């Protein structure tokens, strides 16, 4: 099972000049959780952006031209990232937006936060089909002295 997940600020933004410019802990930890002991495949923008490999977590970073880091996974295409990630019951896309392109006819579930901020963005999540997709969780919180928008967690199932 392919699943993605990804935060969004207002209009679907996900990225600005190769950064997530906000800073909500609470959205990081939903992240880690339910991310953690599952491979995660990203695309070579979001593996320079974080910066280093996630712990706990297989990853797999797709790009063209040959890998330069061997704590890591390099694959050439689609199908060559879901096969590194051997039998396993879900596999995490974690972006970014050219990855969420790919991978999203081909997921079954994603986990979206919805953050109540408004962020001049030059990457944006999919526009998928609302109609395709069931929410089967959502919980809202407002901002707290931590968090400083708020922020809803969904998961949507494909219908
Ligand atoms: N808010 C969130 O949830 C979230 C999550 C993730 C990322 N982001 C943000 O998203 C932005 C990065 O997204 P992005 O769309 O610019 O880049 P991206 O999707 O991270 O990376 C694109 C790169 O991945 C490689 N790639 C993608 N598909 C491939 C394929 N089928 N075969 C081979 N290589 C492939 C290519 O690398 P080569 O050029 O090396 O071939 C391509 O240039 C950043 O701002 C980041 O902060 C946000
Ligand atoms: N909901 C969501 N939020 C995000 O911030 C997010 N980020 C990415 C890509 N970028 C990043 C950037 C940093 C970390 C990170 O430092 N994660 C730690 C945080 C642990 C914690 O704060 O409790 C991790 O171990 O996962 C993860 C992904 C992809 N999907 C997302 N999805
Ligand atoms: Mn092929
Ligand atoms: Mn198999
Ligand atoms: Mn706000």
């Amino acid at each position: 099972m392919i699943s993605l997940i990804a935060a969004l600020a207002v209009d679907r933004v996900i990225g600005m000049e190769n950064a997530m410019p906000w800073n909500l802990p609470a959205d990081l930890a939903w992240f880690k959780r339910n991310t953690l002991n599952k491979p995660v495949i990203m695309g070579r923008h979001t593996w320079e952006s974080i910066g280093r490999p996630l712990p706990g977590r297989k990853n797999i970073i797709l790009s063209s031209q040959p890998g330069t880091d061997d704590r890591v996974t390099w694959v050439k295409s689609v199908d060559e990232a879901i096969a590194a990630c051997g039998d396993v019951p879900e596999i995490m896309v974690i972006g970014g937006g050219r990855v969420y392109e790919q991978f999203l006819p081909k997921a079954q579930k994603l986990y979206l936060t919805h953050i109540d901020a408004e962020v001049e963005g030059d990457t944006h999540f999919p526009d998928y089909e609302p109609d395709d997709w069931e929410s089967v969780f959502s919980e809202f919180h407002d901002a707290d002295a931590q968090n400083s928008h708020s922020y809803c967690f969904e998961i949507l199932e494909r219908r």
